[PDB]
């Protein structure tokens, strides 16, 4: 058995730097705990938590190995010309450098472990055995070989998300984003379940890898991918993924899944159509991961969705015991884990508490081409605010007139408390827009209005310069209706 | 008819400023607007034409280009994320990509020529304007004060918008040589080339004649202190030149150009003042641009210049000429479009709206389309340290992910902030690679608001990006005390 000021469960974003803080600026006696130490099957998360081994930093890489497709085809606009037939895209090169890339970042983690006094490593299962005991066990079974016993004055729950998969036959037929990662071989036909940004990230990821005859589809069981960001853009996207070969099928929901003789997969929808593919990727949605916990041998208060409950500093209901990350159920971000650990360790070990602010966080997707959102869309600014002003440009940049790439309307909006001019959202889509959307976060702490951006001088000839060009609303809401005219 | 016209306003000058000038004085206070400009179109012989030199020979036509040049990267860079292709088979078509720029010119040019039409009150006059007095601006079919009369403009107010043109050094064999212009229309493009001046658009030039060179090519880029793009953040500076010597580009410092003469094949032989020689096929100077005043006439009216040769201005554009204005390059300082374009709007409300305004020429953010490229808004450290008594820098220079695997390991992302570290305030962001230009717009609207670093740091940042960097500062590296450089405070 081992004492500690703090036990982390979960060594992930937010658990990385909750641990880092406390071991390094107030100096305390830190665990952490994880199931694997370098990224893969079979536990995909691992040192570095979800973003660094299964998450935005590989998609991210696998991203921009999908851009090259629109790279080389717009390249002959300018003058460009090499042998067309000759190109192809090579997914096991890709993953083989995604992974030694993953690999570095690990290995240099466990280099952060080994260097840093106070932060110990713990590899296997963490679970609560008392309020102030942490076991560490063999696996993920209650009931495996117990490797330690960390005794703990605090303890933090952050063990982040999992896919969910839905309940139809068939199930164990279909991979998740984990396995995605990892595929042999890029499937030649692939439908990707969801609406969301996981499976619009992917569906444009395996759209360019995609080998001779491939085709991707990605279907959604409501009318319009991408609930919850810009309306002008979940329209504009979707369009953008049709011209680019990607096929959309909307009102769609698979009912159940089955093996055909040749190894591939027999998807039957709700509605009765049928689609064959090679892979079926559910991306429907995340959930906490609080199963493997035993939560119960404490009492820790869970939420009717499954987030550990936690007030506004993290808090569970059992004192001593704190939850930061996807965990929560709310914004599941990489930054706001972060910001989450931080704010918990200044507040428990330092004095000045503090509480991660949830609104106005800019988020970006890695979609072809991408989208970057900071702040309120206009149907939930219209049901807070009496008066809301939407001003609103898009048009194709001339540099795509140029490629031949017509289809890539850039849009940039921005919604107003037209009572006083409160910027109270941005929402960009078009090459840049995860660039361009940070420093529009910082404008959103500063409480700019419309007319400190419409007074600042552009940067030209850029496309985030059409921020600063926009002085007339091109409609409004009024008491949460639609309007053309102010009445 | 064989009369004159009457105007409100007469602009000489159809660039950034006096279009900007023009069209809300026509649209937003229904006065009378004549704009004269010297051609309809891009191209030789006068290169600037209705729309300006950022339309015809400057920001639109060079962004293409370098859009062009990057291709050259991305190619290359594609095999790394297992993109395969016959290397052996690429080449770059300069042709292609002249007749694409000038398609997309001339598009422009069409435009701007419709706009006339359909405004009422706003008026296009082909040819020279120069003033003949007060109330009189005089068109000529040339730039000489003796070439024929096209029209006499009658004006209330005339705004001087004439803009700038490049600087040639008086070195014999100064006539081999070209100029920014020129570079828009070369029918090949050069397999060893001189640019030569260490601003903006000599290394923005470099760049793109490095990415089309045929087979056996150079691009020499020349200055003569001891580092390119003076003004700008040193780091940003020194990383720059590392990065344009990474990618092939011979960058001679402490050098300049004596003379230029022929070799017996045609190709220019270039010895500098060291006597170090460099034979190429095009020598481009670009050591740079300087107001457009000569052909005006104003010693008719009296307008005064300044020691540097620009029309001196008041904050508020107005020449020691009661009703004669001037903005945008012509006044010499801030030579950038969007500068021209905020003069011309605030002259118009001042003189025609009833509502005074000034532009305001402090933390502008700017851009170089260098390859990577630099964005920047605010003071540089050494300029901040003496007006500042305590100085701070954050400082962050990292590969970014994507180079871990791209083939470009040498292309560093940094980012700094220069503040007042007296009350936090930021002072300069200074940005250098992929996304910079777009990155810094919505900074300048935070350096507009007074923003702080703690407002920066407090942001959350979107992940994975660059500019997250900016938000992730929060010690720093180095400081300034009373002018003096210090990696810790006393
Ligand atoms: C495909 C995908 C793409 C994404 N892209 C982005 C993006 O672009 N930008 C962005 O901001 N966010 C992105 N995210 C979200 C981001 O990954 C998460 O919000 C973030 O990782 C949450 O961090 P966390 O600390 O809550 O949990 P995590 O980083 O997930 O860490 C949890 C850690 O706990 C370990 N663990 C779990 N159970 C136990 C146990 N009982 N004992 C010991 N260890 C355990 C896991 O192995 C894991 O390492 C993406 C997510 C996915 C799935
Ligand atoms: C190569 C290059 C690249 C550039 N890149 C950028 C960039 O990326 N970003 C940026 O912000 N700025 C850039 N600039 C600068 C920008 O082009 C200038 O600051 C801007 O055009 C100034 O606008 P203006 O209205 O003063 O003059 P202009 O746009 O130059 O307009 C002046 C007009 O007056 C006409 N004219 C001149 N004399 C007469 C006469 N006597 N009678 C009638 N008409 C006349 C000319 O034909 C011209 O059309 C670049 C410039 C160059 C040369
Ligand atoms: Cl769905
Ligand atoms: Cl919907
Ligand atoms: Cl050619
Ligand atoms: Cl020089
Ligand atoms: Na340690
Ligand atoms: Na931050």
């Amino acid at each position: 058995s081992k004492a500690f000021d703090l036990v982390v469960i979960g060594a992930g974003s937010g658990g990385l730097e909750a641990g880092w803080n406390a071991a390094t600026l107030y100096g305390k006696r830190v665990a952490v705990v994880d199931v694997q130490t370098s990224h893969g099957p079979p536990f995909y998360a691992a040192l570095g938590g979800t973003c660094v081994n299964v998450g935005c930093v590989p998609k991210k890489l696998m991203v921009t190995g999908a851009q090259y497709m629109d790279h080389l085809r717009e390249s002959a606009g300018f003058g460009w010309e090499f042998d067309g037939s000759s190109v192809k895209a090579n997914w096991k090169k890709l993953i083989a450098a995604k992974n030694e890339a993953v690999l570095d970042i690990n290995k240099s983690y466990e280099g952060m472990f080994n260097d840093t006094e106070g932060l110990d490593f713990f590899l296997g299962w963490g679970s609560l055995e008392s309020k102030n005991v942490v076991v560490v066990r063999e696996t993920a079974d209650p009931k495996s070989a117990v490797k330690e016993r960390l005794q703990a004055d605090h303890i933090l729950l952050a063990t982040g998300s999992w896919p969910q998969m839905p309940a139809i036959p068939g199930i164990e037929h279909c991979i998740s984003s984990n396995e995605a990662f990892y595929l042999p071989e890029p499937p030649r036909r692939v439908l990707t379940v969801g609406g969301g940004f996981i499976s619009v990230e992917f569906a444009g990821i395996f759209n360019a890898y995609k080998p001779p005859g491939g085709k991707v589809t990605l279907c959604y069981r409501n009318n319009l991918i991408l609930r919850g960001f810009d309306e002008t853009i979940r329209e504009e996207v979707t369009k953008q993924l049709t011209a680019n070969g990607i096929e959309i099928m909307t009102n769609e929901n698979p009912a159940k899944v089955s093996l055909n003789t040749d190894g591939s997969k027999h998807v039957t929808f709700e509605s009765g159509k049928t689609l064959d593919v090679d892979v079926v990727m559910m991306a429907i949605g995340r959930i906490p991961r609080t199963n493997d916990l035993q939560l119960g041998n404490v009492g820790v208060k869970l939420t009717p969705k499954g987030g550990v409950q936690v007030d506004e500093f993290s808090r569970t209901n059992v004192p001593n015991i704190y939850a930061i990350g996807d965990i929560t159920d709310r914004l599941m971000l990489t930054p706001v884990a972060i910001n989450e650990g931080a704010a918990l360790v200044d507040t428990v070990f330092g004095n000045k508490p503090r509480k991660t602010d949830h609104t106005r966080v800019a988020s970006a997707v890695f979609s072809i081409p991408p989208i970057g959102t900071c702040g309120l869309i206009e149907e939930v600014a219209a049901k807070e605010f009496e008066k809301v002003a939407v001003y609103m440009s898009s048009f194709t940049p001339l540099m795509h007139n140029i490629s031949g790439s017509k289809y890539k309307k850039f849009v940039a909006k921005i919604v107003t408390n037209h009572s006083d001019g409160t910027v109270l959202g941005v929402h960009l889509l078009g090459d840049g827009a995860p660039e361009i959307i940070q420093a529009v976060g910082v404008c959103l702490r500063l409480n700019a209005k419309i007319s400190d951006f419409y007074n600042t001088i552009g940067v030209h000839p850029t496309s985030a310069e059409e921020l600063c060009s926009m002085r007339t609303p091109s409609y409004y809401y009024v008491k949460g209706e639609k309007m053309e005219k102010l009445p």
